[PDB]
């Protein structure tokens, strides 16, 4: 198959919804990726139109063709940063603390500009062929501060192990500290491989043990005590009381130079 110009070549993954191609230009030679929906898209085509920085995925544009939108964006060479996570280990530290640069330079991006992601995870951060982190996947993204004005949120979404205690608990939050939050869960995925928590509720062993500090459990006990004193401030159950963006980029750890 093709759409205009471009070949359908192959086929990338899946996003939130639907199928993602990569196209490649049969004149130009040129690869992007294409996102390819049935038949909510104004929206979401509205925000990726907003959309301009270098740790989040380009839109180049769209086509409807019948029954089929196409949303044309950056590709991403390098594959996501799951793929980059080895189970049960994570990554070099050094890595890690990169990635999370790159990841905190996006977010910061995206409330600057007044849209929250919602699903910040490692399947949505893809890598490009010099290893540079893109936030991809503008489907469960919104608007949260417009004319200067914030608004609170009431729609839960996103993945369990990534989302805010807020959100199973509040009838309305703010959006920033959920996204500051599942940049924490990826943060300790990066350095433990593995997950802390099925879920951050009450009823979950392992979320009330990070309660209690009892960090010589895992995943805690496979990191070090720099990153672990960041992970502490941003896992921080009431969110008046979490870390925001301006003070990770002061912490101890986010500063320290590494290999
Ligand atoms: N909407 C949206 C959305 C969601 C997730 C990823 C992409 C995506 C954009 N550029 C890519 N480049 C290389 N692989 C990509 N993916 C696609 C999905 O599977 C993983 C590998 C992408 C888009
Ligand atoms: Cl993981």
């Amino acid at each position: 198959p093709f759409v205009e110009d471009w070949d359908l070549v192959q086929t990338l993954g899946e996003g939130a919804y639907g199928e993602v191609q990569l196209a490649v230009n049969r004149v130009t030679e040129e690869a992007v990726a294409v996102k390819i929906v049935d038949m909510n898209i104004k929206k979401e085509i509205c925000i990726l139109k907003m959309l301009n920085h270098e740790n989040v995925i380009k839109f180049y544009g769209h086509r409807r063709e019948g029954n089929i939108q196409y949303l044309f964006m950056e590709l991403a060479s390098g594959g996501s940063l799951f793929d980059r996570i080895e189970p049960d280990i994570g990554m070099p530290e050094p890595d890690a603390q990169r990635f999370f640069h790159q990841l905190m330079a996006g977010v910061v991006y995206l409330h600057g500009i007044g849209i929250t992601h919602r699903d910040i995870k490692p399947h949505n951060l893809l890598l490009d062929e010099r290893d540079n982190l893109k936030i991809a996947d503008y489907s469960l993204a919104t608007v949260f501060r417009y004319n200067n004005r914030e608004r609170l949120l009431n729609k839960m979404c996103g993945t369990l192990p990534y989302v805010a205690p807020e959100l199973l608990k509040r009838r309305e939050f703010h959006a920033e500290p959920v996204d500051v939050w599942s940049c924490g869960i990826v943060l300790t995925a990066m350095l433990a491989g593995e997950l802390p928590w099925d879920q951050p509720s009450d009823s979950c062993q392992e979320y009330s043990d990070w309660k209690e500090k009892k960090t010589y459990l895992n995943p805690w006990k496979k990191i070090d005590s720099a990153p672990l004193a960041l992970l502490h401030k941003i896992l921080v159950e009431n969110p008046s009381a979490r870390i925001t963006i301006p003070d990770i980029k002061k912490d101890r750890w986010y500063n320290k130079p590494l290999k």
